[PDB]
């Protein structure tokens, strides 16, 4: 089997992706954040304290003719950016651009956080990193992708993210008219249920290469680009005025600026992040201070390459049996 969805931008800025997702009997259609970066699959739901809805499609076990309560199972999951949500555990069909799985783990929300509450145009987050990190309690249980993965055509998804437009996830095959040149893979960690994998380095602009390891995880979920410091300065010092603002949180920009191009390494690989993905509006409403889409991992713990980064490139998440990650331009 295969799916193909359409993955749309939430918000002029791509400041998030949502994908349909067709969940119960009859079909439940929500528009979920896939998330390379977890592995829960969990929904707002008839459950979500009332207060705690503002827009959000939910999803109701109870007008769903296949949902099964899943006995005594719990979830909580916080997030790196403060946010979070706990509840309760639905089995359920659940469908993604036609590739449909019995029996997965809905996780439903009794709780979110203010800033899920805040955002409207998403319904919940599909988990796609790996099932080793899902929080369901006493039993663990498995993300969307792992259960499909045994029949699908080959053991894949891709993520085909657009800049400012629609692009796709698709299960199960490798479109290779999505993409120019080819596929370079490189190896991949799963020791912290990431997609964790190492760049081979770096360049600003139409700069020297810097062949440096870089650590990070390939994570959807995240908008940002995160890594080291000196990395974040280098690339901020080519652009006049930028600097590392801490009362807004991060490198900021005079909005004035065009932005240089961000290059990073996949082996002998090079994908280029043109500048303007890089811009992510003004700090607040009027302002002419622009927030920078690649900003310093310290104090995360872990370089993130988010979707400043996957956008750029055409990406291949290969779960055979040892996952490796595929990167191409296009």
């Amino acid at each position: 089997s295969t799916g193909s969805a359409t993955t749309t931008p939430i918000d002029s800025l791509d400041d998030a992706y949502i994908t349909p997702v067709q969940i119960g009997t009859p079909a439940q259609t929500l528009n979920l954040d896939f998330d390379t970066g977890s592995s829960d699959l969990w929904v707002f739901s008839s459950e979500t304290t009332a207060s705690e809805v503002d827009g959000q499609t939910i999803y109701t076990p109870s007008k769903s003719t296949t949902a099964k309560l899943l006995s005594g199972a719990t979830w909580s999951i916080s997030y790196g950016d403060g946010s979070s949500s706990s509840g309760d555990v639905y089995t359920d069909t659940v469908s993604v651009g036609g590739l449909t799985v019995t029996g997965q783990a809905v996780e439903s929300a009794k709780k979110v956080s203010s800033s899920f509450t805040e955002d409207s145009t998403i319904d919940g987050l599909l988990g796609l990193a790996f099932s080793t990190l899902n929080t369901v309690s006493p039993t663990q249980q498995k993300t969307f992708f792992d259960n499909a993965k045994a029949s699908l055509d080959s053991p894949v998804f891709t993520a085909d993210l657009g800049y400012h437009a629609p692009g796709t996830y698709n299960f199960g095959f490798i479109d290779t008219t999505a993409y120019t040149g080819s596929i370079t893979y490189t190896a991949v960690s799963t020791k912290q249920g990431f997609w964790e994998w190492t760049s081979t380095g770096y360049a600003v602009g139409s700069g020297t290469f810097k062949s440096t390891s870089i650590d990070g995880i390939a994570d959807t979920g995240t908008t940002l680009l995160y890594l080291p410091a000196t990395v974040v300065s280098a690339y901020w010092a080519q652009v006049s005025g930028a600097k590392s603002s801490s009362s807004v949180g991060g490198y900021v920009f005079p909005c004035s600026a065009t932005l240089p191009s961000f290059t990073f390494g996949v082996g002998s690989a090079r994908i280029v992040i043109p500048g303007d993905y890089i811009d992510f509006g003004p700090i607040s409403t009027g302002s002419s201070s622009c927030f920078g889409g690649i900003q310093s991992s310290a104090g995360i713990g872990i370089n993130i390459f988010g979707d400043v980064a996957l956008k750029a490139a055409f990406v291949v998440f290969n779960g055979a049996t040892t996952p490796t990650l595929g990167f191409a331009s296009k």
